[PDB]
């Protein structure tokens, strides 16, 4: 067989489905039952496929007023899918179909015709078959077994009957046989179609008893196999994925586009029954990325390359000991919601992320190491297996990375799944009231932007902005980043100008406050899950540059710390009815980590003594006893203690404080005079960084910094910041993650739970008559997570809302 050809009866399929799913239309009117029906059934056959696919149409007089509208969309759909369309002017779909089937058959093709209209059953033969829109595989055997006939005599058997429209009103019966129960029993000695005179009533009587009624029933044979046409059998074209999407979304059926990805699938490997062996990698497909709000569309497993596919995903989740594969965490969150305890196991992403924190997405990890992140549960599983193979083999030779995976990454996965699957209760009543409050704050600011500038224009609509600034002129350049386009303008434009004009400042206040409101106060009440009644923030274990947890929906991280609004927003997050929120926070961990990593005895000493690092630093910088340190002094000490963390720079500090460049340089000198090892540390961090090509955290977390050795000052000053900005933050991240991993086991027994983790804070939720005890357990665990040169202090709080516990 030179191939398989799937001939589609676009014409009769389009007609059939127009008189099916009669309800379907896009919510705005626009009917869609014909397009849908056609698309759905097309896919079914295309699932079983053929090398070459040709959709035949009629190439009007009394058809439905809406039919052609939909038929035109059907063809648009055929095109956009890269399938061959064929209509020969003057020929009826069926004739072309029959003829295409014959041609392809003769040319050494196995031909499968997707149609419902029974006429084509006469062409049934080996090579040529029929796929019913409904299902089955109408074959010649199917004819003998379910009808008792053979193709050669099936358009005949159909001529003494009448389907629908195949006009023949009158059969009688005879021994109850009607014409149908008989059908085959007239095939012995023709009569109607060749010789046979005297015979029984109906059987014969009715045959001749209907002249003219037969010189129309010949329409069954309206399947001439000799239509003169060329069109050759080529394999599928490329689909217009940009417009298939635009198309489907216009009919509101973009919702099920994923199905169409399942035809351009890289050759099916070998399979096996459902329950995959213990140790197989799972692949899965969800209706939406957010696991809590998603529907598990498909679940598959891979072992040794043999893909196993679940017949029903949900019941199937019960056959797994754990979720082992890409985005394993996301499946455990779904299973959790589904009341199933399926903990996250190995995941290639965790391995990739350790080997290199630039590996942040499955799409990219997959592409980078010889694979592809598809949308088929089965391919994502096999991919999940080869990636683990390829990647475990490398990480294996690295003890520091292996330790991290085994003691931090892998178990953090399981802790992440419970936090995401648990959610936080929100005070929706407060969210709405708060929104009322914040709405007006924005109003007054817009009003003031009209009160001044005169013409009450509308902010944000960037066309105006330029204009209001021509009615009161003042406009130069910005800097070097983001240049000239309408985006590079809205990016850095105006900021430079906020300085001396209230109008260009109130504009910031508005423009920004709306974002904070739209990002943190409005989406929130809507993110309250129906089944849980809680918001389920999402936690990405990989994602960041420092190794810090990334969260989204909402990004708690970017919620403004220590401001009238950020504080107001945290009040939104509340404790369950009879529970209390326990927020624990690591006081100055980056500094306690810098002291450890630098080894600076004076830094180590302050933390050991239990002293205020900003006052002490001020003492040794401005030569006055701690008791005599004044507000300004502790202010310069606090910022330098803050700036040293990422170097900052003399000018930066010179600017962060109202001080001549000169004085800021002296301040830095004094800082390193009191902290020599801190300077030495930075110096060496960049050396090993430059030599080795990467830096690390206390625990071994690597980040490649090639740009330390650049040409452009502006550029080697970037890599240099990040260069030591990672060991410090990286170490602080690692201590938190590890803390979470130790603490988790004990909150279960304490009946408490872990909710959020932002910056260097961990928010727990515990039963009222438990909160105090849980708080003390967590402080212990957190403080003694890992032995460093100085103590670790955890400021803790308890309360009904996140803002009560405060930090
Ligand atoms: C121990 C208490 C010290 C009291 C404050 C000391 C301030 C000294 O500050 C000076 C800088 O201004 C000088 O340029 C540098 C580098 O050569 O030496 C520093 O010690
Ligand atoms: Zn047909």
């Amino acid at each position: 067989p030179k191939g398989r050809v799937l001939l589609v009866d676009g014409h009769h399929l389009a007609y059939r489905t127009f008189h099916a799913l009669k309800g379907l239309t896009t919510s705005r009117g626009e009917p869609v039952q014909a397009v849908y029906g056609f698309a759905k059934s097309l896919l079914k056959a295309l699932k079983e496929d053929g090398d070459a696919v040709i959709v035949v149409f009629d190439a009007r007089a009394p058809t439905p007023e809406d039919f052609p509208r939909q038929l035109a969309l059907i063809k648009e759909l055929v095109d956009l899918l890269g399938l061959a369309r064929l209509e020969v002017p003057g020929y009826e779909a069926d004739d072309v179909l029959a003829s295409l089937a014959k041609k392809a058959e003769k040319e050494g093709y196995e031909v499968r015709i997707l149609t419902a209209d029974k006429d084509l059953y006469q062409l049934l033969s080996d090579r040529i078959h029929v796929l019913h829109p409904e299902g089955y595989l109408i074959t010649p055997a199917w004819l003998w077994e379910k009808y008792g006939l053979r193709p050669d005599q099936w358009a005949d058997y159909r001529a003494l009957t009448g389907d629908e429209s195949d006009n023949l009103p009158g059969v009688k019966g005879i021994g109850e046989k009607t014409a149908r129960k008989l059908l085959e029993e007239w095939g012995s000695l023709e009569a109607l179609l060749k010789n046979l005179d005297r015979l029984k009533p109906a059987i014969r009587e009715k045959i001749l008893a209907h002249m003219d009624d037969l010189k129309l029933s010949w329409d069954l044979a309206k399947v001439r196999t000799d239509l003169p046409l060329e069109v050759d059998f080529a394999k599928r074209r490329e689909p217009d994925r940009e417009r298939l999407r635009a198309f489907l979304e216009r009919l509101e059926f973009g919702s099920l586009l994923h199905e169409f990805g399942l035809l351009e699938s890289p050759k099916a490997l070998e399979e096996a029954p459902w329950p995959p062996p213990e140790g197989a990698f799972v692949g899965f497909v969800l209706s939406r990325k957010e696991p809590m709000w998603a529907d598990l569309l498909a679940l598959a497993a891979a072992r040794g390359g043999r893909v196993h596919r679940a017949p029903e995903p949900y019941k199937a989740l019960r056959d797994l000991k754990e979720a082992r594969g890409l985005l394993a965490k996301d499946l455990s969150v779904l299973a959790l919601r589904e009341g199933l305890g399926l903990p996250p196991g190995d995941d290639p992403m965790l391995l990739a992320y350790l080997l290199d924190p630039s590996n942040t997405t499955p799409e990219g990890v997959a592409r980078r190491y010889g694979g592809e992140w598809t949308e088929e549960a089965g391919e994502r599983a096999a991919l999940s297996e080869r990636l683990f193979a390829n990647l475990w083999g490398r990480l294996e030779g690295e003890e520091r990375l292996l330790w991290l995976y085994r003691e931090v990454e892998r178990p953090l996965s399981a802790v992440l799944a419970h936090m995401e699957a648990t959610g936080v209760r929100l005070d929706v009543a407060y969210l709405r009231a708060l929104s009322l409050e914040v709405a007006e704050e924005i109003a007054r600011l817009e009003a003031e932007v009209f009160r001044l500038a005169g013409h009450p224009f509308n902010l944000n609509s960037r066309d105006q902005l330029e204009r209001v600034l021509f009615d009161e002129l003042g406009l130069p350049a910005i800097g070097k980043t983001e240049k000239t386009g309408k985006r590079s303008t809205s990016a850095a434009v105006l900021e430079a100008l906020r300085e001396a004009h209230p109008i260009v400042e109130k504009i910031l206040q508005y423009r920004e406050l709306t974002k904070l409101k739209s990002t943190y106060i409005d989406p929130l009440p809507d993110l309250i899950h129906p089944r849980t009644g809680r918001l389920h923030t999402r936690f990405n274990q990989t994602a960041t540059a420092t190794g810090r947890l990334c969260c989204c929906d909402p990004n708690l991280q970017n919620i403004p710390v220590r401001t009238p609004l950020g504080q107001r927003i945290r009040r939104g997050f509340i404790a369950e009815e009879g529970w209390l929120l326990v927020a624990l926070d690591y006081s100055q961990i980056e500094l306690r980590v810098l002291a450890h990593l630098s080894g600076d005895e004076n830094l180590i000493r302050v933390f050991q003594e239990g002293r205020d690092i900003h006052t002490e630093t001020a003492s040794w910088m401005f030569g006055v006893p701690r008791e005599a340190v004044d507000p300004l002094m502790r202010r310069a000490a606090k910022t330098i203690n803050f700036g040293v963390l990422y170097g900052m720079s003399a000018h930066r500090l010179s600017q962060e404080l109202a001080i001549p460049y000169e004085e800021a340089q002296a301040f830095i000198e004094r800082y390193f005079q009191s902290f020599p090892k801190v300077r030495a540390w930075i110096e060496k961090t960049l050396e090993e960084g430059r030599r080795r090509g990467y830096v690390e955290t206390l625990f071994g977390r690597r980040r490649y910094v090639p740009d330390l050795e650049a040409r452009v000052k502006s550029v080697r000053e970037a890599a240099e910041r990040m260069a030591f900005n990672m060991p410090v933050q990286g170490t602080a991240a690692d201590l938190m993650k590890l803390a979470m991993v130790k603490l988790f086991p004990r909150l279960e027994e304490m009946g408490a739970r872990m909710l959020l983790q932002v910056h260097d804070e961990l928010v727990l939720e515990a039963p009222k008559e438990r909160a105090e005890a849980v708080a003390r357990l967590a402080k212990e665990v957190m403080e003694g997570v890992y032995p460093l040169a100085v103590p670790l202090e955890v400021e803790v709080g308890i309360g009904e809302d996140w803002l009560s516990a405060k930090e």
